Order: structure tokens, then sequence, then C-alpha cells
């Protein structure tokens, strides 16, 4: 489906499912890994899917810090808080019991407002309150650079508009069971994932990369 | 307590509602103003016989301007209406079974969502914050405003004193009286500093001459 | 030129330069007042200016807080910055000299950038900046109710926009000769100023207003 | 400085410079994570007899993503950049002087000015932060932003360590040479976690046996 191509290179390398790229040389790993923090619209290296349409910086998510990735940042909180407001949207017959349930509660509150001596208005309760209120995040259970990677998996498939996943010279810090179980977790769940290596992971299908950028494959 | 300075035989005290007559023009300004630059060694001098500090004072010029919806306020405001449910544990239960549930039918979503979530709890508290309490000033009238000033008042728990300069002029006799029987009733300490006699409330007097008489009691 | 006119008045009253309206009745002092905080396009009330075109609450300016009043408020210093930078673009021989004692300032410390090890970059250096750095702000000197007055007649102005400023029972703090020497700046500057009185403000030309919304004038 | 734990058979000594090579895939992550997870009582330790605290250590897994921009940072680059003229007496009063000239051209529009305006100094400090001078990172190359990431530990007087977690898989021999270099010239206490052997510098090395080996001394 996606691809991986720009100047230098002889053929498109394809990004199906999982897949290993080995680049062999320093100089071209390097080159490789910071094109891709530079990647922009003006830049060297260019990703697209099978219709040609380009990935977009936003569409990646690049991973090198596997531990200092954030799962709870603002702006996946936010999705999720909105994600499961729509949840609700779509089972009328619980967002009615929802609506019934905060009108209820206000009422109680604003009757000891009428009850207080000031003159209180007041607005109203929402879902998203309750849910921000709530407290809802994503739990932090994985106590290991592996159990991490699955999560980051997780959370990635969660994100239908980060369309790739780049983890960075990550093969340093995975027993082959683990490379494996995450292949497989990949397969499962439909995910084109790119993994950066700076030498051979194993014997697992994957390509490899001369100096001259000459594409060889290998473990098939 | 008491306020007094210099030209004071004798300092002018301050139990409840105090209102303070300043005729001479020149000196209605000066005490206002030395009042709004209230300081350690001001001019100007307040106390229980420990001095009250600044930080210990409000002064209320602006009336309809006043902000009664600061946050020190609601938050406090907030936790009062929640201390009010802790009389009713009835209603308070229901309301905790009442936010059991839709914290269930969230965490039924939160299940049915892909990722792994965890939760906490929804408090009263929270829901009071989410509502969005506050004071409604938007459409009161000068009176309707002080009394809220003076309701707010008695929460700042840390202020001591409350000043209001020539608010007066705004009122109603019958207006002006019922705020001296809500200040009564609330144990609150007040003053009114004023150009003018006001009505006939029991009031003190200082002159161009700065003769200090007393009135109406 | 300008109008106070709403419905439960006879005629619109005249709002030029310097003028001071006594509002008898305590309840058609503070209906008056409060419906000036309260001003909006709904409004009961309504300032227009001979052209019939009314004033917005933007353009009005209104004081009851003379002590709170502040001058330093960071809208006006906005502001003052903004004219300061706009005097030197009228001045060219000026903006010159402002600007090539910058770009050589600007060389000098990028020489020491250049000195230090880390590669340095960095953008420009504005008027602005210079004006913001310098600390430019509003003089604070009167000590007294009255000097304050002038201070916001001054800044009032000051802000072309702000059309008209309204005192509120303002009155009680004025000896005579500072009410005079008021409309006498007020005539000086060509500023119209409305004062909001409960009472007669010694014998001024002025305004007095019934309990009846009936209009004499008076001490002319 | 030293790294030791349970596992070693004596501690590993840090001084400048130093390689620490884990190839066992599993002991390697552990001791990644281990680090990134540091605290007072973490499996792992750290110390000059005193331990390191977690604060006093910066740590660095992505290379290009880190911020060498932060406040502290530039606070600390700009007070260093100023400090470079209190070697050059000579232009900082020709600068002085310039300021001066700048200031005069204000005032005088302050003057101009119908509102009576007031002003303090402008410094050299605010001229520099107006510029908006910081270390450009946007084009870097890893080698390039390691060497800016040591040039900012310097300044971070707090840390006493800097640790880099597997950057040698980016970086030409020669690229290696020169930050060692450069460590040993800053006088900085540095460690590359490794997952294989760094061409042939001084390093250490703890295999699947766990024996612990010295090389190319
Ligand atoms: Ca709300
Ligand atoms: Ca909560
Ligand atoms: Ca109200
Ligand atoms: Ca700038
Ligand atoms: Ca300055
Ligand atoms: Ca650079």
């Amino acid at each position: 489906t996606m691809n991986l191509n720009f100047s230098l290179l002889d053929e498109p390398i394809p990004l199906r499912g999982g897949t290993i790229l080995v680049l062999e040389d320093v100089c071209v790993f390097s080159k490789i890994v910071q094109y891709c923090y530079q990647y922009e619209e003006d830049s060297e290296l260019k990703f697209f899917d099978h219709k040609m349409k380009t990935i977009k910086e936003s569409e990646i998510m690049l991973v090198t810090d596997i531990l200092g990735f954030d799962v709870n940042s603002s702006t996946i909180l936010k999705l999720i808080h909105a994600d499961l407001e729509s949840q609700f949207n779509e089972k009328p017959e619980v967002k009615s019991m929802i609506d019934k349930l905060v009108a209820t509660i206000t009422e109680l509150i604003v009757f000891e407002c009428l009850e207080n001596e000031l003159d209180l208005e007041y607005d109203e309760i929402t879902i998203l309150e309750l849910i921000k209120s709530l407290g809802v995040k994503v739990e932090t259970q994985s106590d290991t650079i592996f159990e991490k990677c699955l999560e980051i998996l997780q959370i990635f498939k969660y994100l239908t508009k980060k369309k790739l996943l780049i983890f960075v010279n990550s093969g340093a810090f995975l027993t082959k069971d683990e490379v494996a179980s995450l292949q497989e977790y990949i397969s499962l769940t439909n995910l084109t994932v790119l993994f950066l290596e700076p030498r051979e992971l194993y014997d697992f299908p994957q390509y490899i990369l001369d100096e001259d950028y000459f594409l060889i494959t290998k473990n098939m």
C-alpha cells in the first residue's frame, strides 16, 4: 500500500503492514532518521499511500523515545473525551438517561442555590464536563520498554488520523520474541508501522540498504 | 473596632453599621483618599488594639463595577453550597446514587472504548464547578449589588472591615435601612463615608470647624 | 453637539463641553447611573452625537472610582507604545537613525553570538521592543482625588476613540475651585464630559431634574 | 563519579566520557529503563559517595526532539552573552553610548507626546532578549545536535551527569571521537548506554553471562 520514496532511491520502498528496514551505513541511517524528524512538505523524503496521496507531518507518528512517549497528552485526552462523548450521541436511549440524571442533579443544586442568600445564576452541566470530572485517562500499566511499545501501538491504532508509525532504533531494546509479538499485533490490527533499524533485526522478513542505496530483501 | 487619626480628639467606634459624614469637602476627599492608600504607617489608623492590616480591609467605591465573581469568592460560594448538603444527608445520598449511575454509564462507555481507560470519581464540588454557579450581577441595581457585596463580604473571613465610599447618594432611606438590618444580622463591621447626612440614621459628623458630633440616636 | 436621550425624557439633553447634570431624586439618580453601567445597544439610555450617530459602549469612558482608575492599564500602554512607534514612522530622518543604531547594535551582539560555541540564530530588534524595554509609562504624580481627575481627563483626551467621559458622583470630592479648574481644562481641550451629580454642584451653569423628569436650567 | 547496582561485582567509574555497552538485549532494556525511572531508592545507583539526585541527571533518548531552547537554557545563554561584553569594555561602552542615543530619540518622542510619560532604561540583556537569540536546531544533524546538547549541558550547573541512550548507532566514529574530545575539554561527565560495541574507543562491556570486561585502553 504505502511508499517511502525520495531522490537518492532506486525504487520507492513498500510499506505494507509491519516492516523492518535496515540501513547498514551509519550515514544513510542518520541521514534518513533526520530526514524523518525534518519531515515536511518541502522535504527530501516523501511518504505516500497507494493512491500516491502524500502523508502529512500530522498523519505520521514518530517514536524514538519509547518510555518518554506520553499516552495521556492533552491532545490524546481531548480526543478520547470527545470520542466518549460521541459514543453517547449514538446510543440515544442512554443520552436520554444521562440527560434525565443531569437535569435532576442540576435542580437539586439550584435548589441549594435558591436556598443560598445570593442571587446565584448558573449555566448547564455537559456530558464532557462529566467525563472530564471523572478523570478518564489511559491506563499506564506497562513497566518495560516492550510493554510500552504495545501501548504506543494501541494508541497509534486508536488515532485514526495518525496513519504511519515509525519506531527509530527500537530493535536495540527488543528480544526476538518481543519483536514478533509486535509484528503479531501489527498484523492483527492492520497497522502500517516502520522500524528504522541500523543493523539487521534478527532473521525477520526485512529490507536492507547498502551505502549505495541498493535494496535487498532477506529472510522471506 | 476603631478609626482614629491626629485631628480626632478621640477615636471613632465601629460596631456593626457605622455611618461617618464628612462635610468639609476637603476632609471627605482627604479621608476617602487616605483610606484608599491605607498601609502600615498611613496617616489614618484602624484597630480591634492591634491595628487592622490593609489586606483585612475591603473598600468599595465603584459598586456596580466591583467583581463579586472572583475566584476566591467563587471557591467559597461553591464549598458553601456543597456543605449545604451535609445538612441534608437524605438528598445528598440520592445525589451520590444519581452520580454513581452517570459514573456507571460512563465507565460502560469506557469499557466499550478500544483503549484501556481508568478513571477516578465525580464529586458534588465538581458538579457545582461544572455548573458555573456564580453571583448574578449583570442586571443589578446599586442597592441589589450592595447587598451582594455584603453577602460575599461575610465569606472573606480574612477581611475584618468593609468600607463604602459615598454610596448613600444612590440609596432610598428604606434601602439604607435594609443594609443596616442585614449588617446587624450577619454580625458584620461596616463603614459608610458620606459627604452629607444620611437621612436620619445614627451617624457621626465632622465639620469644617472639625468639631465631631453624634446624631439621631 | 451630543445627546443624552431615552424614553422617560421630555427632550433629549444637550451634552456640549463640560456639563453638570443634577438628578434630585434618589431613584432617578440610581436608575440613571445604573442605566450607564448597563449601557449597551439594547439599552434604555441612548447617547448620540449631532449626526444622531449613537456612541457605543467602547466610545464612552465611565468613572466612579477616581482613585481606582488605572492610567497604566495594558490597554493604555499598548496604545501609547503603538503611538510612539508611529511618531517615528512620520519622522523618516529619525527612523533612519534608529535603524542605523539598531542594525549596528545587532551586529555587535551577533558578534558575541558567532563568538559563542553554540550555533545561535536570532530575529530582529524592533522599535516597539525598544519602547517596551525602556519601560515608557504614564506619570503618576497626582496625590489627590482632584489631581487624579485631571489625569483621567488628560487620558480621556488622549484616547481619540473614547468620545464621552462620565464622572459619577464626583462633585462630592471637589472644591468649587477644583470643579472650575476642571470645567476650565474641559473648555480648553474641547472635551465632552458629563457629571452625573445627585445634588446641585455649587452655582455652576448646570441642568436639574425633577422626580417627574422635568428639566430646568440654572446659574447661567 | 559512579554507576552501581546489585549485579555488578564492583561499581562502574564515570570520569569524563564513559561508554557502557550492554549486550544482553534484556539488560540493555532494563538498565535504560531503570535510568529513566531513576529516583531516591531506585534499583540503580549513582554517586560522587553522596548519591546524585534525579534532578542532577539529564537523559537523552530522542536527540533531535530534545528542547535545547528551554527558558532556563535561554536565560543562561543570554546572561552568558551579556557577560561576554564585560570582557570587552571598549565595545560595551560603545553599546552603552549607542543605547543612550536610541533612548534619547525615544524620550524625545516621549516629550513630544501629549501625555506626561516616564521611563526607565534599556539594558543589553533586554536587547539580547528582544533579539530572540536561541540555539538553531531546525536543520541539525543528529551529530550537530548532540554537540548542542553537550554545549547547553555545560550551563546547567545543577546537573552533574548527562546520559545518552543508544546514540552510537547514529554516529560516525569520527563524530563520536569529536564529542569525546569536547566532553574531555569542557570537563563534563557523560555516559553512552550502547547495545553494541562503539567502534574501538575505551568502553565497558557487560555480557549475557554478566561478566564485566574493559576494552580498547
Ligand atoms: Ca457548564
Ligand atoms: Ca474527579
Ligand atoms: Ca442580583
Ligand atoms: Ca524581535
Ligand atoms: Ca528596561
Ligand atoms: Ca545547528
